[PDB]
């Protein structure tokens, strides 16, 4: 069966298809996207029942009566039961029964306008108040009951029943092939990938790393340094400090009583019977009840029973405080309460309701005040002249200190200050306070200030801490000049995968800091040469985005557009900034992407012999409709990187009003007036540019590649051993990096120099994709935000209101949405400026590395350069550099001096190098390297002497040095 | 509520009754009685002029 | 100028008598009055007038 | 009502408190977006100075 | 800047409400992080040494 | 300040200086990319270049 064993702790195993499990909603189920929510997806038990026989059972959210659980179990109070149905008679026969705290509720459906309608039999005292509730959705595949009585069918909440103890689901099954699974579940916090309005995959925001995924709405987190504050302690002591005052004290006690209707002769829900309300001591012959005393407390007394689905409460109504909440040290110059209306005062409605579905203002409380102080509302009684200070040192605490409040750690401190009683930052946060009675100074540290996490290959490899102990379960801590650092680091690494100012972090999470021909000598030299291919990515462009400001701001509503005209040139300046910058990107990239037909026809494996460049040359146009197509390494790279769920840039508008299917993200954002322009660097034009530029090395071709070796090594590296074996070594290096792009293969340390560059490149490319997605997501998501207006739905404002009043609501949305555009313009222009620098670097990398052979070191790979290949990538070019590296590293000896006709002696002023002799030749080379390259005139100066530390030569043997001496 | 073109569509989805973008605009809805899915296209989306 | 033709509307909406060469976004003006469509979950139609 | 976000939650029922706090969240996200423009501007000015 | 801590001052209800501002913090703090990474790279490239 | 040092900001033995006070607001100054040692090394090497 397609059902699974629950993982220990309650999780759903990551491979599971979610085949008929729905993301639950109260409204508005998303089509495609990544979303973070509390969902009943942490499973306390799961089992199944199959239609060979049937069993009928009552399942309690406390776990009583459940089936025989699979894989794992827990006995906590569940929040939900999920029933998942394999079979086609749906709910169209049988029943569901809820043991409610006051009685039995039966839900059932009927078609006795040939379609099915559903009814709830609330039964109390053995009278049945049968009620209609909705039409049945056509193919019920899941339904879900919360303990709080929400009923979801196929992921939408059709109605609510109020609190349930137990649920029974009763069915008669047409076949042995029928089954349903049942799961008991708890609300848990998850990140969900939704496609075609169905759950594709999820993660749970429980571990340190998964919280960092969830809080970035990303299943993949790029390598880097991420700020986080650890989750705070779930409940907190309270500490209170205040200046001593005369403790005159008062209670404002409010009593509410009411009764249900009953027996159906008066219908139970229809309006509260027996309503009585009082304040204590509200003798209205004196007028409104006023707080005369310095400290007061508010009490709400429920005289009524919670009979049936009846409830009652005070609500804030229109006050800048709530009844009850004024007990939290809220202050007034004067405050007064009444049950008859009072002038200038707000009113708090005393609301009874039935089933959260019918509501009655059984009374109201009228409240009036002066701001200022001398009146304070407080939790509990007080007495006399002496006033307590209550403090909880060294534990995170919720505080109200001299009428300032917050959460933090209060600690006694070494400072002494004469001034003041509270101390604060520029931001107005409390930093400390003085016990006025005693002269002690206390300091406030916020508990959980932000730490910072180092992420590398999607684990937290280490963290940076403001204190000397192992947060996040790391093994050890080290002090550093400005912070502590915590890790599972063995402090035995030297290669950094990340860098952050002066500090490099290596792959273990361990942290580190970062930065002869004169002599007859023994010096260490590679007697063999090996080659590595090293990979680098530069962003060349970003897909230009143009927004129709009118459509973004007004959502096409005609009254809004007339009002938007008053924002003189506000749209014009936003949209022209985007247009001008798009025009500059299009110009620059179109200038950069040259072509040369001669080189492009030469750019072929036929032109390279031993060198298997087959994976990097552009493919033939199998479609015929193009000059060129993507290379194998380009197709691997574009397919290996997941296009973001947060917003696409591969837009195509030519379906967005044919309308045969519900919009994908590309059309959905186009409806918001956001247009991605077609990419300035079409895969055809990239294949053309790239192919021409690879062909630029064919302009004998392997012998020209061997000539690029000759700049390192004249005599040896044209021998067939080097011609063949360096080509074979190149093919092996290419085979390793094409595997590394194709799929995860482990790098040992030797391959890790190359293979870390492939991993670095893919992480940089996925980061570019994700930043573009987030930038676009933040714009489209701001439309959902209502800027202190009635709603974000601008049509709904005009539906509700007379135009003079509606337009002032809409001005809030226009002002907000124009600010949201101005932010997105700064994101966009910033990214073009960053990309312009990256593009300039890339075209000089093309000149020096790709076209020329670079003479620099470390500018094109860590190694001695010979040639480069280029390929297309997301918004990008990616580079392959081929470089020559020490092997069989051992002594080759070097000479100060040469002795000429046995009689005259030669001494040398070339300290940058080493000078060495083999096979009737003399060769001069960077101090630790094997370059068979010959020395020159004016490297040497000559003396009427010789020394035994020299080598010995005739003036004709000097031809081995130069013909010139 | 809003303004747009309502059109019957080729999709089938089990979940929900209304479908929406990230921006909270309606993209479609389901006739709960009948199981048909309708899509909303805003009439006059932006064109672009040269 | 009068904001009546396609081009003059693009002048008016940019407050400019001269419009530089380029690509300009516009949404065509919408139909002047509209049918109404209503959809809701079935419910018991108990009805009242506040007159 | 106040900049002290804890004081808003001390005073108010959560449904009403959250709409007060949305003013502070919207304001403080704007204050960050301004500081980001200051920062990026200064890096671009400094990149020219460094070159 | 830790955008969550700046906006909410560590208050737990505020952080749950801040999640509704989809990617608003993410775009602010990643702009600062990316630009810091570029400054660190450029200056670290410039400051050579020769014993 | 930008001469920040976080390794005292929760030991809490004294009331915060500006560096910790702004760190409480979630603002972190990263350690300077150009340490006085690395500057002295670069500069010295570059003076030695004459
Ligand atoms: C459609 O709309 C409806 C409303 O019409 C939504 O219903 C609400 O959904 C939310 C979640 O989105 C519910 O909140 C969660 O409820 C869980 C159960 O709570 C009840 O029991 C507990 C005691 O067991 C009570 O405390 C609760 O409230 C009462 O107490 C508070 C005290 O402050 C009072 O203020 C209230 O007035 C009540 O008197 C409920 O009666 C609850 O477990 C859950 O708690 C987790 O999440 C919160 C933050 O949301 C954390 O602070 C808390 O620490 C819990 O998370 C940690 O703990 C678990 C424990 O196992 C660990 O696994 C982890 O460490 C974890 O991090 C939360 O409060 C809300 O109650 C509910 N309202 C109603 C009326 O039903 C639907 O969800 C919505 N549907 C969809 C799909 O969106
Ligand atoms: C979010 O969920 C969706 C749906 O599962 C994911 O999209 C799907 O991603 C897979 C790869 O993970 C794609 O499969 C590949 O498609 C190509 C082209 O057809 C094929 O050659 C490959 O062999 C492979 O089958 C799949 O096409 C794609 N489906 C859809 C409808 O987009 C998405 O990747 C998930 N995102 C995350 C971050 O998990
Ligand atoms: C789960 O809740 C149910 C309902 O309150 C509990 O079952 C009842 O428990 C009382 C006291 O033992 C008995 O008088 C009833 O006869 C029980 N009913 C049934 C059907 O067993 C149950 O004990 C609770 N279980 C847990 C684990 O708390
Ligand atoms: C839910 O309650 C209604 C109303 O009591 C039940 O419908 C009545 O059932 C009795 C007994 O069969 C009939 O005499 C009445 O004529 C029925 N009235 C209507 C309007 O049909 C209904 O049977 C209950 N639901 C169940 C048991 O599934
Ligand atoms: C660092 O090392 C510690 C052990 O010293 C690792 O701790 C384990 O973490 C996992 C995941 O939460 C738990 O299942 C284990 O039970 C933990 N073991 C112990 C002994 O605590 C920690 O995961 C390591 N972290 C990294 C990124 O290497
Ligand atoms: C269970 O469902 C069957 C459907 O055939 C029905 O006949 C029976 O009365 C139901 N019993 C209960 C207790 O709901
Ligand atoms: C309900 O639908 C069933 C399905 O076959 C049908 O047989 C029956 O006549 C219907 N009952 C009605 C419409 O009352
Ligand atoms: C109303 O309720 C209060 C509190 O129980 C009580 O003092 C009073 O006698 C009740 N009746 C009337 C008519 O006020
Ligand atoms: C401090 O507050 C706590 C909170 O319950 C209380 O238990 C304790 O008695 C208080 N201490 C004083 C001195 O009032
Ligand atoms: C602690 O306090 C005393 C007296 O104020 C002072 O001499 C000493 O220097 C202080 N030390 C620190 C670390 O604050
Ligand atoms: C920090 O922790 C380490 C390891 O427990 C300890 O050796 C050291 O003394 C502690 N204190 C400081 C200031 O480093
Ligand atoms: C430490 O690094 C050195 C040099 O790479 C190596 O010889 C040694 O095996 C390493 N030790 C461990 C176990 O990491
Ligand atoms: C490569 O060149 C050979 C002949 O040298 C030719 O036959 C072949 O078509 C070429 N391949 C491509 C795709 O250019
Ligand atoms: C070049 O390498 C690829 C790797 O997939 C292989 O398919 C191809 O046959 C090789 N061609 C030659 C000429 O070695
Ligand atoms: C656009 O609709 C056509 C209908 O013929 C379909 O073939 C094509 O795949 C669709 N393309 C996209 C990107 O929706
Ligand atoms: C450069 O390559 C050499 C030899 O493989 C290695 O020892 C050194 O650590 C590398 N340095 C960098 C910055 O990659
Ligand atoms: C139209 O719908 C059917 C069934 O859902 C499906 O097979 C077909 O591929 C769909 N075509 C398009 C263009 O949506
Ligand atoms: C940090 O506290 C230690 C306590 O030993 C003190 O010596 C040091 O001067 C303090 N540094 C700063 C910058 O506060």
């Amino acid at each position: 069966e397609n059902v699974f064993a629950v993982e220990s702790g309650g999780y759903i195993p990551s491979d599971f298809a979610f085949n008929n499990w729905f993301l639950l909603t109260n409204t508005s189920s998303v089509v495609d996207g990544v979303v973070r929510s509390f969902q009943p997806l942490l499973l306390n038990c799961l089992w199944s029942v199959s239609g060979l026989r049937f069993t009928t059972g009552f399942v309690y959210f406390n776990g009583t009566g459940r089936g025989d659980c699979k894989g794992f179990s827990s006995d906590v109070l569940s929040d939900v039961i999920r029933y998942n149905l394999n079979f086609e008679e749906n709910l169209r026969r049988g029943t569901i029964l809820f043991k409610t705290s006051y009685g039995v509720v039966v839900f059932y459906c009927t078609n006795n306008l040939g379609n099915f309608y559903c009814f709830v039999n609330t039964t109390i005292g053995t009278e049945t108040t049968s009620a209609f509730v909705g039409a049945l959705p056509k193919t019920v595949r899941e339904f879900v009951i919360s303990r709080t009585g929400h009923f979801y069918i196929n992921g939408y909440r059709y109605f609510t029943l109020g609190n349930v103890e137990a649920v029974n689901f009763n069915v008669t099954t047409a076949e042995t092939t029928d089954f349903f699974t049942v799961a008991l579940a708890s609300y848990a916090d998850v990140l969900v990938n939704v496609s075609q309005t169905s759950i594709a995959n999820i993660i749970y925001c429980n571990s340190v790393i998964n919280r960092l995924r969830c809080d970035q709405l990303s299943f993949y987190v790029p390598d880097g340094f991420y700020s986080t504050s650890p989750i705070q302690s779930v409940e907190l002591p309270v500490s209170i400090v205040s200046l001593p005052v005369y403790h005159k004290h008062m209670f404002i006690v409010l009593y509410v009583d009411f009764k249900p209707q009953s027996g159906g002769g008066k219908c139970f829900n229809c309006y509260p019977a027996g309503v009585n309300i009082t304040l204590a001591n509200f003798n209205e012959t004196k007028g409104p009840l006023c707080v005369d005393t310095s400290h007061f407390t508010t009490k709400y007394v429920a005289v009524y029973a919670n009979v049936g689905r009846w409830s009652a409460s005070i609500n804030t109504g229109n006050c800048p405080f709530s009844f009850g909440k004024v007990n939290n040290f809220v202050k007034f110059g004067s405050v007064c309460f009444s049950l008859k209306d009072i002038p200038g005062g707000c009113a708090m409605p005393i609301v009874a309701n039935w089933a959260y579905s019918k509501y009655y203002t059984i009374g109201t409380l009228y409240v009036s005040w002066s701001d200022g102080d001398g009146i304070t509302g407080v939790p509990q009684p007080v007495e006399g002249v002496s006033s307590f200070m209550n403090v909880t040192l060294d534990k995170c605490t919720k505080y109200n200190i001299y009428d300032v409040s917050g959460v933090g750690v209060i600690r006694v401190s070494n400072d002494t200050f004469l001034n003041g009683i509270t101390y604060t930052s520029t931001s107005g946060n409390l930093l400390g306070f003085k016990d006025v009675t005693k002269g002690t100074i206390y300091s406030i540290t916020p508990c959980n200030p932000p730490d910072q996490l180092v992420v590398y290959q999607q684990a937290v490899v280490g963290a940076m801490l403001s204190e000397n102990f192992t947060s996040y379960g790391f093994s050890n801590v080290v002090e550093l000049p400005k912070f502590f650092y915590a890790s599972n680091g063995t402090y035995n690494c030297t290669d950094a995968v990340l860098t952050y100012s002066s500090f490099g972090v290596c792959a273990d999470g361990s942290i580190i800091a970062v930065q002869s021909a004169i002599v007859t000598a023994n010096l260490s030299i590679p007697s063999n040469w090996t080659i590595s291919v090293q990979v680098e990515y530069l962003q060349i462009t970003s897909t230009p985005i143009v927004v129709d400001c009118s459509t973004y701001v007004c959502n096409g509503n005609v009254r809004c557009v007339e009002l938007l005209k008053q924002y003189t040139s506000a749209c014009k300046t936003i949209e022209d900034a985007l247009r001008n910058s798009a025009r500059l990107e299009s110009a620059d990239v179109s200038e950069m992407l040259t072509f040369d037909k001669k080189a492009f026809t030469l750019a072929n494996v036929s032109s390279f012999g031993d060198y298997n460049l087959s994976s990097v040359i552009p493919s033939l146009p199998t479609s015929g409709s193009r000059v060129a197509g993507r290379s194998a390494i380009e197709d691997i790279l574009f397919s290996k990187i997941v296009t973001s769920g947060l917003g696409t840039v591969d837009a195509d508008y030519k379906n967005c009003t044919k309308g045969l299917s519900i919009a994908d993200l590309a059309c959905a954002q186009y409806y918001n007036g956001i247009m991605v322009l077609p990419g300035v660097a079409d895969a055809e034009r990239m294949a053309m540019y790239t192919g021409s530029l690879i062909g630029g090395i064919a302009l004998p071709f392997s012998l020209a590649i061997q000539a690029r070796l000759n700049y390192v090594a004249l005599q040896t590296d044209v021998l067939q051993e080097n011609q063949k074996i360096l080509a074979a070594s190149f093919n092996k290096a290419m085979t390793n990096i094409v595997d590394a792009f194709t799929g995860v293969n482990d790098a040992i340390t030797q391959t890790s120099q190359a293979l870390q560059t492939v991993a670095t490149a893919l992480n940089k490319i996925q980061d570019v994709v994700n930043q573009q997605g987030n930038s676009l997501n933040h714009l489209t998501s701001q439309l959902r935000q209502n800027f202190q207006a009635i709603s974000s739905s601008i049509q709904a404002i005009y539906d509700r209101l007379d135009p003079p009043q509606a337009d002032q609501q809409v001005d809030r949305l226009i002002t907000g949405r124009l600010a949201a555009l101005n932010v997105f313009v700064s994101h966009t222009l910033t990214k073009y400026t960053e990309v312009r620098a990256s593009r300039q670097l890339a075209q000089q990398k093309v000149n020096e590395c790709v076209k020329s052979q670079s003479k620099r070191y470390g500018f094109c790979g860590n190694g001695t350069h010979i040639f480069s290949i280029v390929n297309a990538a997301p918004e990008g070019l990616v580079f392959l550099h081929t470089v020559l590296l020490p092997t069989q590293y051992k002594d080759v000896e070097a000479w100060s001096g040469l002795c000429v006709d046995g009689t005259n002696g030669y001494v040398l002023r070339q300290p940058n190098l080493a000078l060495y002799k083999e096979g009737n030749y003399y060769r001069i080379t960077s101090r630790i390297m094997f370059e068979p390259r010959i020395p020159t005139m004016a490297d040497f100066v000559q003396i009427e002497n010789c020394n035994v530390t020299f080598v010995n030569i005739s003036r004709s043997e000097l031809q081995t040095i130069v013909p010139e001496y």
